[PDB]
């Protein structure tokens, strides 16, 4: 849905990611925890971290982290030609974590904040507008799974 050129400043901005996807995968849910608290709630290890501070230090977090940006680079990757990896997630999270679009759009802020928060430099004017259109994407395609195998609701 991006030219060509915008799917190659997004690649070329998450190649940035997988020189370290724990620590992004970490900075990401500490961020979408603290800028919407009702998130957490939808999981249960963490359900019960109380701060930041607890937040930093919990393993499980970090390896969940990398877990949600692996699977998120995997899809990106596909540029949009990427129906098949998107399925299996919009049916778990649909059905199983039962997760509303909302928060889709509530973890693609949380993923831009920690790029610009770590890449200033490298996450300029364009690279910021090429990873949102793709982010927009990704949320409209998940959108539109949920919409058919019938929620959103
Ligand atoms: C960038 C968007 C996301 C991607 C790529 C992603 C990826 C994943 C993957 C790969 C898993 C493990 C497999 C599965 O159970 O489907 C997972 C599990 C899970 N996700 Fe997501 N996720 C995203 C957004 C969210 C959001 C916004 C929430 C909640 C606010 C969420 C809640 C959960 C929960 C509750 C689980 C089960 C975690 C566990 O195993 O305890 N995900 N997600």
């Amino acid at each position: 849905g991006l030219s060509d050129g915008e799917w190659q400043l997004v690649l070329n901005v998450w190649g940035k990611v997988e020189a370290d996807v724990a620590g992004h995968g970490q900075e990401v849910l500490i961020r979408l925890f603290k800028g919407h608290p009702e998130t957490l709630e939808k999981f249960d290890k963490f359900k019960h971290l109380k701060s930041e501070d607890e937040m930093k230090a919990s393993e499980d977090l970090k390896k969940h982290g990398n877990t949600t940006l692996t699977a998120l680079g995997g899809i990106l990757k596909k540029k949009g030609h990427h129906e098949a990896e998107l399925t299996p997630l919009a049916q778990s999270h649909a059905t199983k974590h039962k997760i509303p679009v909302k928060y889709l759009e509530f973890i693609s802020e949380a993923i831009i904040q920690v790029l610009q928060s770590k890449h200033p430099g490298d996450f300029g004017a364009d690279a910021q507008g090429a990873m949102s259109k793709a982010l927009e994407l990704f949320r409209n395609d998940m959108a539109a799974k949920y919409k058919e195998l019938g929620f959103q609701g």
